[PDB]
């Protein structure tokens, strides 16, 4: 059965999955994306470094193959990160120039942006703009640009593609009770209060094994910072445990505007962290246990 059939039945979006290309063309992934998934994302191609691999040089063969793809199977896009310190070439985290590194994310945003404009359900803008304990990163965009780059790029990212849901992601947002938690909520309220276009709080859920069950107080806790939606990403769990997978699925259920749930890959080989088994197939293929967990909890 389709967890993406079981979830809409539920009142969700999704249930989506990373992939690209060369995923797509081998294994079996694309037979379980058409059949079992809602959305794709891109795993890597959309990155900076895959994209914009020297300055104004755009790189949209990997995305193309992977938008054209979705389009052609009715699957929704989500795409990212558009503005964060991972993935980010050395041409980029070398400027120093305030109004330059200012137009060259806004033209990387916009770029990306407008070549799929339309195609695009969610796009991730911002990620990983925290620290553990709540102050911002100091990557090269606040150091250079200061605090003003998080609201400068969500409105350029409104700007090129107003249908897009445009959404700040981060990681260790898995326990209320951690700093980094709060401290989003808090500055997602404000900047929304001040007109700042945050239309989601996605968490990137990598997670070890037991840390599903302190999803579902977190996630009702990222939901309050009063963002349209919320939503899960790159998820996986160490070990593959059901009650870990059933847990987040549920935290997702319990929260109104959690509107799905995107996997870190299909099958376990393809996981960078394949030795933890994290995914819910396995390198043959088949739906683990964890898999059939999440369809008998989706079946007061
Ligand atoms: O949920 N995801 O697996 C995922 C993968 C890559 C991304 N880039 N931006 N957002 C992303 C989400």
């Amino acid at each position: 059965q389709s967890i993406d059939q079981l979830i809409k039945a539920r009142g969700k979006v999704y249930f989506g999955v990373a992939t690209d290309q060369n995923r797509l063309t081998t294994g079996k992934n694309a037979a379980i994306i058409k059949a079992d998934f809602g959305m794709v994302w891109p795993e890597n191609s959309m990155f900076w470094d895959a994209t914009e691999p020297s300055q104004g040089n755009f790189n949209f063969a990997g995305a193309d193959y992977l938008v054209n793809w979705a389009q052609q199977n009715g699957k929704l896009i989500g795409a990212g990160c558009l503005v964060w310190h991972n993935f980010l070439p050395s041409w980029v985290s070398s400027i120093t120039d305030k109004n330059t590194l200012i137009n060259v994310m806004k033209n990387h945003i916009t770029t990306l942006m407008t070549r799929y404009k339309g195609k695009i359900r969610t796009w991730d803008v911002v990620g990983e703009a925290f620290n553990e304990d709540g102050s911002l990163r100091q990557n090269v965009f606040l150091n250079v640009i200061g605090e003003d780059y998080i609201p400068i790029a969500f409105q350029t990212a409104r700007a090129a593609d107003p249908n897009a849901k445009l959404y700040i992601m981060d990681y260790n947002l898995d326990s209320a009770s951690y700093p980094k938690t709060q401290a989003i909520v808090n500055r997602v309220k404000q900047w929304r209060a001040a007109g700042v276009p945050i239309d989601g709080i996605g968490s990137q859920m990598h997670l070890s094994a037991g840390q599903g069950a302190g999803v579902l107080q977190a996630l009702p806790l990222l939901a309050s910072a009063g963002t349209p939606e919320v939503s899960i990403l790159m998820l996986d769990v160490a070990g593959a445990s059901p009650t870990d997978y059933v847990n987040v699925v549920n935290a997702c259920l319990n929260v109104q505007s959690c509107v799905g749930i995107t996997v870190m890959g299909v099958a376990d080989p393809d996981s960078a962290f394949a030795s933890s088994t994290p995914l819910l197939f396995d390198g043959n293929f088949n739906p683990k246990p964890a898999y059939n967990a999440i369809v008998q909890d989706l079946q007061i």
